[PDB]
Formats: structure tokens, C-alpha cells, sequence
């Protein structure tokens, strides 16, 4: 039941919002989750989730690495999205702060395909430390398939948008 975005292109929208509020709100078929490859949800995007299903997110990744072994970077995995979702798809951005390629950001958006609607986050943002504007193009250019993106920041969703309009 999304409600309140701005569409910005054939198949990306973007709200000001709360992704945990969103996700609440809408139960949608799958939330992303911004996540390092050993799916510990410390902090960002990946701890509000977390926290919001009070760790029940970070009890199944943990069985999840233990049977399957770390994620790749630019890969993902599907999990129960617990309450705030069907699934929850945790993809790694590529984390620019510790040497990781930029050039997997797009490898990383290319995940989201698999799936025909998705509530997202912006990848590799905060402690990853890409641009998010350049994120922002990333997506644009690589995801085919409809995005429903929710940026809590109210002045980096104000620079987000004026950069597109
Ligand atoms: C409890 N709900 C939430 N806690 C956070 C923490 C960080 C963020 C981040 C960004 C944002 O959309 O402003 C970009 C970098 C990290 C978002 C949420 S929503």
C-alpha cells in the first residue's frame, strides 16, 4: 500500500520516510536490507531493521552464515522479512571507506532485478561511504524492475531530488 513517493524515472520512486515505518505500514513483498557479508546488523539501515524485528533478523543470519558461509560483496541472499516484510533481500554494497571497489555498486543494485517490486535504501551510503547522489544514479541506471526508496534524512532526500528534477 505505498503511498507519498515522487516518481523520478519509468520505475524509481522516493520518499522521505522512516524505511522501519514503511515497511511497518505496507508489509511489502520484499524490503532490502543495506548489509556487510557477514550479516551482522550493527548499525545504519541494517540495525533499524534489525531492531524493529527485535533480533529475530540477526538469530536466522547468523544460521544462514553458519550453514552458507559469508555473502560476496555485490552479492545477496533471501530471508524471512519477519514483520516487516515477505522477504528481506540483504545486499552488499561495496564499503568505499576500506578500499572496496566502486564498480560493485552496480553488481549490488544488480540483485534487485530478481524481484518485480521492492522498498529499499540507497546502497553503500553512510559508514560505506559512497556518495549517495552517485548511488542514486547507480540505481537509476542499473535497476529494471520497480523501487521504492525511502531516505530518512529530510536534507539529503531535498539534494537527492533536485539533482533529479
Ligand atoms: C530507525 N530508522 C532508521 N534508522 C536509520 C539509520 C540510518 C539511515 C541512513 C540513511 C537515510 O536514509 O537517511 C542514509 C545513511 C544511513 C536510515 C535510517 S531509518
Amino acid at each position: 500500500s505505498f503511498s507519498g513517493y515522487l516518481k523520478l524515472t519509468d520505475n524509481v520512486y522516493i520518499k522521505n520516510a522512516d524505511i522501519v515505518e514503511e515497511a511497518k505500514k505496507v508489509k511489502p513483498t520484499v524490503v532490502v536490507n543495506a548489509a556487510n557479508v557477514y550479516l551482522k546488523h550493527g548499525g545504519g539501515v541494517a540495525g533499524a531493521l534489525n531492531k524493529a524485528t527485535n533480533n529475530a533478523m540477526q538469530v536466522e543470519s547468523d544460521d544462514y552464515i553458519a550453514t552458507n558461509g559469508p555473502l560476496k560483496v555485490g552479492g545477496s541472499c533471501v530471508l524471512s522479512g519477519h514483520n516487516l516484510a515477505k522477504h528481506c533481500l540483504h545486499v552488499v554494497g561495496p564499503n568505499v571507506n576500506k578500499g572496496e571497489d566502486i564498480q560493485l555498486l552496480k553488481s549490488a543494485y544488480e540483485n534487485f532485478n530478481q524481484h518485480e517490486v521492492l522498498l529499499a535504501p540507497l546502497l553503500s551510503a553512510g559508514i560505506f561511504g559512497a556518495d549517495p547522489i552517485h548511488s542514486l544514479r547507480v540505481c537509476v541506471d542499473t535497476v529494471r524492475t520497480n523501487v521504492y526508496l525511502a531516505v530518512f534524512d529530510k536534507n539529503l532526500y531535498d539534494k537527492l531530488v533536485s539533482s533529479f528534477l
